[PDB]
């Protein structure tokens, strides 16, 4: 299909995020590339406003599941590529256990030769010295399964999952994610049977980068259908 064909090699990516959490405003720009043949993503993000006012790991899920590797037998379930190049809107509520929540709305779509993810994020009701605004979360990340179900009435998909954020005290902060995707264009897409995306991530730093930043490498593959 047209959408599949857009991803057969390495595709440049651009990420732009405008955030407001507890009324503290911030912006992040990111860039890198995705290779859906390997399910592989490499990305570098810069906070362009100063220090990020929340922990870099709480933004990982927000900052392109179109680059997941769907196995050949699962190719009829790949909603994300089927919506391209016109793209899809990706909304989430992210509820941090005993703390505030983020709401995000992003558009993921090709703008010429580049896959772009443009996000607005608003965060409310955070504790002034909780794990988030206080920056108590470890700079690391765990593997998660993203359970995908069709959302036929929106011609898209929903997903539900909980991110495990390891805290500096040895405890874990859960970040419950509720996700809804809907195509930007009016035509048909692939509506999947229930399955999951296995996402694995590793966060590092560019020891030559003086700006507040995050380097993120990720591998994402679809599974759950035998
Ligand atoms: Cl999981």
């Amino acid at each position: 299909s047209k959408g599949e064909e857009l991803f057969t090699g390495v595709v440049p990516i651009l990420v732009e995020l405008d955030g407001d959490v507890n009324g503290h405003k911030f912006s992040v720009s990111g860039e890198g590339e995705g290779d859906a043949t390997y399910g592989k993503l490499t990305l570098k993000f810069i906070c362009t406003t100063g220090k990020l006012p929340v922990p870099w790991p709480t933004l990982v899920t927000t900052f392109v599941q179109c680059f997941s590797r769907y196995p050949d037998h699962m190719k009829r379930h790949d909603f994300f590529k089927s919506a391209m190049p016109e793209g899809y809107v990706q909304e989430r509520t992210i509820s941090f256990k005993d703390d505030g929540n983020y709401k995000t709305r992003a558009e993921v779509k090709f703008e010429g030769d580049t896959l772009v993810n443009r996000i607005e994020l608003k965060g409310i009701d955070f504790k002034e010295d909780g794990n988030i605004l206080g920056h108590k979360l470890e700079y690391n990340y765990n593997s998660h399964n993203v359970y995908i179900t069709a959302d036929k009435q929106k011609n898209g998909i929903k997903a539900n999952f909980k991110i495990r954020h390891n805290i500096e005290d040895g405890s874990v902060q859960l970040a419950d994610h509720y996700q809804q995707n809907t195509p930007i264009g009016d035509g048909p897409v692939l509506l999947p049977d229930n399955h999951y995306l296995s996402h694995q991530s590793a966060l590092s730093k560019d020891p030559n980068e003086k700006r507040d930043h995050m380097v993120l490498l990720e591998f994402v593959t679809a599974a759950g259908i035998t």
